[PDB]
């Protein structure tokens, strides 16, 4: 099975998922001087007030918080998007040290972690159908740097003890994802892919320019999770990030000058 180790990591994934060498793979380096300000880009609309979180789960490659996506409760609209995208889950990528962990980079700079809020286009009816469409998903990416604590993250951090190993889940209701967002919704956008297998090329990426700050104690909690299941040799869930992929025939657009 795929993972992030020497023998099953990102350099291996193309064997089971040949699209790994495709024309619109993610993540990418965001060269801030080459990204073009697009005045026609609209402001992002993040409507999370009615979000209904359900569970938190260790899926063996990250931990994710899942939401009720059976109605338009928490949706992403506007920005570069046509139509309405429902929030399904969020998860993180992080490092073993504070100088690595993000998937996207900014002028080659790596952040300590990266939050992905995953939304799917409601015109395709279900997320399984959406991942087979070039505009099926919209992922909101938010960088994490280490500094001051993020109060809105603490509820997540405090439950990680209970989902240490692959396959464990817990109730995680009434979690408000608005508490994870930075002040500014200024963003970069480009067409890409899932950054985990099956690496489907169905994602409009929206990467916020402003990172959030989390504390060292908070990120330390991430690094105590485990890739392995209960009872197997302990392998810390760290460095669960895919490196930057070739930009190829793509332009990154900026909503801001
Ligand atoms: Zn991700």
């Amino acid at each position: 099975h795929w993972g992030y180790g020497k023998h099953n990591g990102p350099e291996h994934w193309h064997k089971d998922f040949p699209i790994a060498k495709g024309e619109r793979q993610s993540p990418v380096d965001i060269d801030t001087h080459t990204a073009k300000y697009d005045p026609s880009l609209k402001p992002l609309s993040v409507s999370y007030d009615q979000a209904t979180s359900l569970r938190i789960l260790n899926n063996g490659h990250s931990f994710q918080v899942t939401f009720d996506d059976s109605q338009d409760k928490a949706v992403l609209k506007g920005g570069p998007l046509d139509g309405t995208y429902r929030l399904l889950q969020f998860h993180f990528h992080w490092g073993s040290l504070d100088g690595q962990g993000s998937e996207h980079t900014v002028d080659k700079k790596k952040y300590a972690a990266e939050l992905h809020l995953v939304h799917w286009n409601t015109k395709y009816g279900d997320v399984g159908k959406a991942v087979q469409q070039p505009d099926g998903l919209a992922v909101l990416g938010i960088f994490l740097k280490v500094g001051s604590a993020k109060p809105g993250l603490q509820k997540v951090v405090d439950v990680l003890d209970s989902i240490k190993t692959e396959g464990k889940s817990a109730d995680f209701t009434n979690f408000d994802p608005r508490g994870l967002l930075p002040e500014s919704l200024d963003y970069w956008t480009y067409p890409g892919s899932l950054t985990t297998p099956p690496l489907a090329e169905c994602v409009t990426w929206i990467v916020l320019k402003e990172p959030i700050s989390v504390s060292s104690e908070q990120v330390l909690k991430f690094r105590k999770l485990n890739f392995n299941g209960e009872g197997e040799p302990e392998e810390l869930m760290v460095d669960n990030w895919r490196p930057a992929q070739p930009l190829k025939n793509r332009q990154i657009k900026a909503s801001f000058k």
